[PDB]
């Protein structure tokens, strides 16, 4: 049982950068990876900005401290464009790149040849079976899902996904790692949607359908779930918040592998909006318009 | 323009007593109806204790005002075992009794002939279509759903259901009444589950099925939805809170009405717990053990 000290995060987007940020802020030695240096420098700048925002709202009584915090955490975030150059000495690889099974497998297959014997491989994906990706390597015992939620620095939850091949040693390691990041880990098999998404998304789709049916208004559905269920965000504010494109993606997928399941029939409204580039808060408009 | 001032509540259970308490606590004259004097004496005793509980905090700095509040509210709640005798000149009849369609229709067909012409009829039912009960009277235009949530005096939401026969005058009357109770009304057509239950129960069942499939434990699933979706209670904690038998009854109804919808497929575990009289908190045990 080895303790994860060096993390190699692959993906400089919202998730990857967040994962990198939290790992470094909790003492882990990180190497963020992306295709260009501009992508990387820009991703790291976002980390700094986010971290400084944290600093002020924690070290407001001694900026001198907040500065050390931010530079210390930032310094342990090395960067590289070819992950193959650092996996030979890394303890864990957390992938958070484009949802393309082929590209992911090509990545992990090559990474398999460079990685150390102990090195563990994890994917933060939400629309692919960890198993499909793990079979690109001959490291299945050290392969598993490590699912975070945006905004990673804030969401306390982390789903540790166990394939039929994940060893018990790999599992305890990521569980331990999850606690080391200050997050709370849960267990789930390699089933579509895992826990959260499997229970959130189908619900988000139902709300949409109740609206399309004209049974009630969006504003009302949102009020109904917030007040009658105590949810932080109404379903339509949540859809716009997590992305309409992101949502449609996971659902088209589920629908694809089970065309007959009613829980995944596509929504004309969600499609139209998505075809119109109205992805929610990201694009300033989804089911609602924004500032 | 009908302004609801005199309200007749039929049913002194958890929902009934709660609806009467709030109505009376917000300046409306109330007549609570039930089958026997003891029932009534107990319902009114609970209302009095709930109010005291509040008044002992709310008026800590004003004991006198606190008593006046409790007495005035209490004395604005009359009791009776003869509904027909009360609705002679009432403005609103809110029904919250045993979930038997046959019994509700009889009660309403009868009340319909004694109530004043302007009296609006409403049902707080969760497992019946308002249209059905409405057609037991010849006052359908004055018949609607007025759905509250336990604990009534706390939950600020109220679903105002309008059938395709309900008048706008009626709808608006109940919307103003809702605000008068200090609640926040939302509109939904007469469709099974309306909004909250229609979007919450099937989710709760999906949580149960995920567990029945063995994909994840109840504990992790609840932790997952709380930390990952910010929900106040995990689906299992919530299931024990709302009543496994209550939950079950609704789902069955939907299953009977739609025997082929997979969202209403019975849950072996849910049926077992009910069969073993483990309904949740109101038993000390359901999916979990309490106190
Ligand atoms: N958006 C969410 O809240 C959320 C939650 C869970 C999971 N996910 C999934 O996690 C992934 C992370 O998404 P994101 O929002 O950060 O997106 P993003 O587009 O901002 O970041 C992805 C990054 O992957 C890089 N990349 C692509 N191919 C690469 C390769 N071969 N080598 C190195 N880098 C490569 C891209 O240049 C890009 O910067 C997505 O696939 C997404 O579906 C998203
Ligand atoms: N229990 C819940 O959490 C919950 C949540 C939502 C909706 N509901 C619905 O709300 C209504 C209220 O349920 P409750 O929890 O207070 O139940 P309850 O069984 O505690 O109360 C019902 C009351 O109705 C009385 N009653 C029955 N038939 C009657 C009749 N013909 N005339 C007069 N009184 C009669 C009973 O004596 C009893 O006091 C029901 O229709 C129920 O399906 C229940």
């Amino acid at each position: 049982k080895i303790i994860v000290k060096h993390v190699t995060v692959i993906g400089g987007g919202l998730m990857g950068a967040g994962i990198a940020q939290v790992a470094a802020a909790t003492g882990h030695t990180v190497v963020l990876v992306d295709q260009t240096e501009d992508i990387l420098a820009k991703s790291k700048k976002g980390i700094e900005e986010s971290l400084r925002k944290v600093a002020k709202k924690k070290f407001a009584e001694n900026p001198k401290a907040g500065d050390e915090f931010v530079e210390k955490t930032l310094s342990t975030i090395a960067t590289s464009t070819d992950a193959a150059s650092v996996v030979h000495s890394t303890d864990l690889v957390v992938e958070a790149i484009v949802q393309n099974l082929k590209v992911k497998n090509e990545l992990f297959k090559r990474l398999d040849k460079f990685a150390a014997e102990h090195t563990i491989f994890a994917s933060n994906t939400s629309s692919l079976q960890i198993t499909s990706i793990a079979n690109a390597t001959t490291r299945q015992d050290r392969f598993a899902g490590l699912h975070f939620f945006n905004p990673v620095p804030v969401m306390k939850l982390v789903e540790v996904i166990k394939t039929p091949m994940t060893s018990q040693k790999t599992f305890e390691s990521l569980v331990d790692f999850s606690k080391a990041l200050g997050k709370h880990p849960v267990s789930c098999k390699d089933t579509p949607g895992f826990i959260v998404n499997r229970l959130l998304v189908p619900y988000l789709m139902e709300a949409i359908r109740l609206y399309e049916r004209g049974d009630a208004s969006k504003e009302d559905i949102d009020t109904a779930m917030k007040l009658g269920a105590g949810y932080p965000m109404g379903p339509f504010e949540l859809l716009d918040y997590v992305g309409l494109d992101t949502t449609k993606f996971i659902v088209d997928g589920w629908h694809e592998m089970d065309a007959e399941n009613p829980l995944h029939q596509p929504s004309p409204s969600l499609n139209k909006l998505v075809a119109e580039n109205k992805f929610g808060k990201k694009t300033g408009e989804g089911f609602y318009k924004y500032k």
